[PDB]
């Protein structure tokens, strides 16, 4: 066990190993606060998250040991990647705070793309990366759900890395109105039109790709209505193939009384664009979820032929989510989240 020290970083008590030093707060959401770092074990100006009130409710809970689960289980180059995992507890009893490291990202897709110029080769490189690192998380049977430019942090040297997955924390305050966080989102999840699955993460990585091309947002809706008929008008309304695969009969009833419209040309959209990457948007801006292009076929799609190494696009272990049907107590989903603070093994 190493030895800890404590101090009051905002009206809050830090209590971390010796071997982090000069902490200084970053910020805080309303799930932790973040303070940056030194690590002297390692050399790596460090990212440490701590987790506010982990255990006040069994949906607290839960999502503490997903969150932990997700990290955990991530190793490659273009996702977050966790250096480590500790608490200043001795025992289950005393056990109630968790803090998580990761190396330290100094700036988003928003900084670099606004405040920068992009080239075609720039677009390449930064879509081929996202890509790269979806075609790990979707082989584990993971959705991220949460795709767009401020959960994408990148370095002076173009190189990127996907994080802040979706732990089902967004609220419906928080999606209305004039925001970015629905810009991003599959018309099926943003409307609730059916089961949902990992193509709602392609849906995302086109309206990025169309934004790097531009400099503008694709789908700037001022509430979920607005935004639908922005969609349509780009993609066509829908054909009886995919009316039928809308489970929710308001829904299907609402998108009939629309005007029918045909999908336009993207060519005349995405004026003096690389023939390619319009192309690519055709194949992942697609209104039925079922004919969308996934990530494994576009990482092999000609506009990526300079990046494109099937010999180093890895695929990730197995994952478990059977806990996520299970039904359990407070005090057991902390016992498992100790059991997973304790089991941590830090990469080489
Ligand atoms: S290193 C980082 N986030 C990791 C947070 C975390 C998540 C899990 C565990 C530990 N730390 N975020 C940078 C700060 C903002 C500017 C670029 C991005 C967003
Ligand atoms: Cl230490
Ligand atoms: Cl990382
Ligand atoms: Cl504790
Ligand atoms: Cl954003
Ligand atoms: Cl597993």
């Amino acid at each position: 066990r190493p030895t800890f020290y404590r101090q009051e970083l905002n009206k809050t008590i830090w209590e971390v190993p010796e071997r982090y030093q000069n902490l200084s707060p970053v910020g805080s959401g309303a799930y932790g606060s973040v303070c940056a770092a030194f690590d002297t074990k390692t050399g790596h100006r460090v990212a440490v998250k701590k987790l506010s009130r982990p255990f006040q409710s069994i949906i607290h809970a839960k999502r503490t040991y997903r969150e932990l689960r997700l990290l955990k289980h991530m190793k490659h180059e273009n996702v977050i990647g966790l250096l480590d995992v500790f608490t200043p507890a001795r025992s289950l009893e005393e056990f109630n705070d968790v803090y998580l490291v990761t190396h330290l990202m100094g700036a988003d897709l928003n900084n670099i793309v606004k405040c920068q110029k992009l080239t075609d080769d720039h677009v390449q490189f930064l879509i081929y990366q996202i890509l790269r690192g979806l075609k790990y998380i979707h082989s584990a049977d993971i959705i991220h759900r949460d795709l767009k430019p401020s959960n994408l942090a990148v370095n002076e040297d173009c190189e990127l890395k996907i994080l802040d997955f979706g732990l089902a924390r967004h609220t419906d305050d928080e999606m209305t109105g004039y925001v970015a966080t629905r810009w991003y989102r599959a018309p099926e999840i943003m409307l609730n039109w059916m089961h949902y699955n990992q193509t709602v993460d392609i849906w995302s990585v086109g309206c990025i790709m169309a934004e790097l091309l531009t400099g503008r947002t694709l789908f700037p809706g001022t509430d979920h209505i607005d935004q639908l008929k922005l969609i349509l008008r780009l993609v066509g309304t829908p054909g009886a193939e995919l009316l039928k695969k809308i489970s929710s009969e308001s829904a299907r009833n609402y998108i009939q009384s629309l005007a029918q419209m045909p999908k336009m040309n993207f060519a005349n959209v995405f004026i003096g664009a690389n023939p390619l990457a319009v192309d690519l948007l055709e194949k992942m801006l697609v209104l039925d979820s079922d004919k969308r292009i996934t990530a494994a076929q576009a990482l092999a799609h000609a506009y990526f032929a300079q990046y494109h190494d099937p010999d180093d696009e890895p695929v990730a272990d197995p994952y478990d989510q059977s806990f996520e049907s299970r039904d359990l107590l407070i005090d057991e989903w902390k016992s498992l989240t100790y059991d997973e603070v304790i089991s941590f093994v830090p990469p080489p």
